[PDB]
């Protein structure tokens, strides 16, 4: 049943001072229909679109997302990809050519065999409060704030059903 | 073939105020053994355990990683919860007691079929020297920096096989 506390620690090295600088940059997700995604991401979770590429030999683009002032974006391209890329938190979602017009295509999520990715999560204020809003939306959820054992915590899908955590880190003492 | 730029941004929505706190808190990964996970996370990629949560009637425990130094950690458990699950770019782990003395389960990278998520990335200052590094420690590759048509950047292999981009932000628009 699971390692202890202290055995976990056990477990963790110091950081090596050749890492000192690394940041945790991006999550990649691909996404079937990028016109629903990226109208889910800005208008329902309130991320901003900060970079686009578009390779047409591979057929795919991809669209970067973070919770960042649109008005930080550097106008320059060359400026533009190196601001974007060395943000941290940011959601990769990659548009494979053709897939919104092909009925019988859909993405996993994660959360059923072949299990592996569970979840992205958004920090918020106040989960009851943000959710009322997502129904309003017609956001799907997962599960409810009340729903379940988990009072307090929350989980909507994507327009590619992919999950998306909804937690208040000051309510969460109460909860391990 | 896509989406233009004007036809991407207009799928765009301003942010609405009611989200304007709102952070991408955690990205989570399944973890058959956390043991390997918790030594290659910290130990190789430098980053820190910042919280473990345990769940002892639902079996499985929870382990929070992120790049911030160990003596910002909160002393108290509960202020600890508090700024963990308030900080950006957290890596969440969650370890189902059991799977790691159980040879016919593996978790699946979601890089072949049934395909949805494709990695983390980390935003590193040298790709070249990172990677080095890496190899000297055992680190399994999918890509090698010269591998391949997109020279210069990298992805390696976690303990479950997860695909973890290794990129240079400022490399990324020279390396055309
Ligand atoms: C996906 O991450 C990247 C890529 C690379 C993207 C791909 O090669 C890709 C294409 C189709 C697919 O199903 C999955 C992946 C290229 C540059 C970059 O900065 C970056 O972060
Ligand atoms: C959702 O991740 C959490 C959880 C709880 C749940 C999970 O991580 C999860 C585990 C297995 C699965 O198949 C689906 C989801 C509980 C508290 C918390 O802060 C947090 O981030
Ligand atoms: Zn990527
Ligand atoms: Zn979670």
């Amino acid at each position: 049943g699971g390692l202890t506390d202290e055995a976990a620690l056990s477990c963790c090295s110091d950081a090596d001072p050749s890492t000192k600088d690394f940041l945790l940059q991006q999550t990649m997700l691909r996404v079937k229909d990028p016109k629903k995604s990226l109208d889910f991401y800005t208008r329902v979770l309130g991320m901003t679109l900060i970079q686009k590429c578009d390779f047409p030999i591979m057929k795919f683009s991809l669209y970067f997302l973070a919770y960042e002032d649109k008005n930080d974006i550097p106008k320059e391209k060359d400026e533009k990809i190196a601001w974007a890329l060395s943000r941290k938190a940011t959601l990769e979602l990659t548009h494979n050519w053709g897939t919104e017009d092909d009925e019988t295509q859909s993405y996993h999520n994660g959360n059923s065999d072949p299990r592996g990715f569970g979840h992205i999560g958004i920090a918020v204020p106040d989960v009851y409060s943000a959710c009322k809003r997502f129904e309003e939306l017609g956001v799907k959820f997962v599960k409810k704030p009340d729903d379940g054992k988990m009072k307090g915590l929350a989980f909507i899908q994507d327009p590619d059903g992919y999950w998306i955590e909804i937690l208040n880190p000051n309510k969460m003492a109460t909860l391990m």
